[PDB]
Parts: structure tokens; C-alpha cells; sequence
């Protein structure tokens, strides 16, 4: 639980179909996350360089936000107002959940998820392999929590696709 994963979840659980970059920043839980990456950026400045901490908070914040946009988890719905579309993230999570639950009802152990298939089922050509793993990683984590009696452990290998590994308890 750190960095853009924490922001990923903040977003994931928002209820809004979208949110403006502006508003998103004013959220308390989001500030805790940037102030954290903020301290790293301060330690990382080159000799002689000295930006204000706020300059670093805002900078950390844009970096945290782009981390998700570059993997396709959130979409920049409107550049003009800096509004993000939170749906790609909510659908990608939902799609994850469904796959995990079916593979389990089938006792699959090891199964593949192709990136192109996910881009096609949902309708987002910008999702990336990293974006897919981070979502399935979180879902597999929650699944083990809600069903200890079913899922013992899990792993995600890579191909352009992820290889999901599942091992059961009873």
C-alpha cells in the first residue's frame, strides 16, 4: 500500500463517474499521499535546486496522477478542465473481479488474460500490461480476504498478457 496504488484505490472508491484535477487535490486522503511523495521529491532535488514544498506537493500530485493516466487506469476526459474519467478504472476492476470469481468456480490454478482482449471487452485501447496487473493484484488481494476458505495463494506472471496463478485451500 503505497504511492499511486493508494491513489488508485482512493479513486476506485469514489462513486463519481469523473472528477476534476482541481477537486481531487482538495481531498484529505489524497493530500496524505502527495505529502508523502512530496518528502521524496525534496530529498531528490539536485544540489543548488530549491523549490518550495508546495511546489513539490503539486509536482508529486501531477506525477501521481500521470502514473495512472499513462497505464490507462484513468482517462483524461477533458484536457481543458483537467477532468478525469474514473470509469475505465471501475470497469477494469469489475472485469478483474468477474474473471477471478469464474476461474475460482472452475478451480483453474493457472490461466491467461490477454491485454488485447481486455481492451476489446471494455473499450479502452490505452490500458497497459502494468495497468492490468495492478488491478488484478488488488483484486486477488481482496479475494483472499473475503474467501480464505477458497483461495490459499496467488501469483501473476507476464506473457502482452498476464498469467494468473491460483492455488486453493478446500
Amino acid at each position: 500500500t503505497s504511492a499511486k496504488s493508494n491513489l488508485m484505490l482512493i479513486l476506485l472508491g469514489l462513486q463519481m463517474k469523473e472528477i476534476s484535477n482541481s477537486d481531487l487535490y482538495k481531498l484529505k486522503e489524497v493530500r496524505s499521499v502527495v505529502t508523502s511523495l512530496a518528502s521524496f521529491l525534496f530529498q531528490q532535488q539536485n544540489v543548488g535546486v530549491m523549490k518550495s514544498f508546495d511546489s513539490l506537493e503539486k509536482e508529486a500530485f501531477r506525477d501521481l496522477v500521470n502514473r495512472l493516466v499513462s497505464q490507462g487506469l484513468i482517462g483524461l476526459k477533458d484536457k481543458t478542465s483537467e477532468t478525469f474519467d474514473l470509469l475505465p478504472l471501475k470497469n477494469l476492476f469489475e472485469y478483474a473481479e468477474k474473471r477471478i470469481s469464474v476461474l475460482m468456480k472452475l478451480q483453474c490454478y493457472t490461466g491467461t488474460v490477454q491485454l488485447s482482449h481486455v481492451q476489446e471487452k471494455l473499450h479502452l485501447p490505452y490500458i497497459t500490461t502494468n495497468g492490468i496487473v495492478d488491478v488484478f493484484k488488488e483484486c486477488l488481494k481482496r479475494t483472499k480476504k473475503q474467501y480464505p476458505e477458497v483461495l490459499k495463494n496467488w501469483w501473476i506472471d507476464l506473457d502482452s498478457g498476464i498469467l494468473l496463478h491460483l492455488e486453493y485451500a478446500a
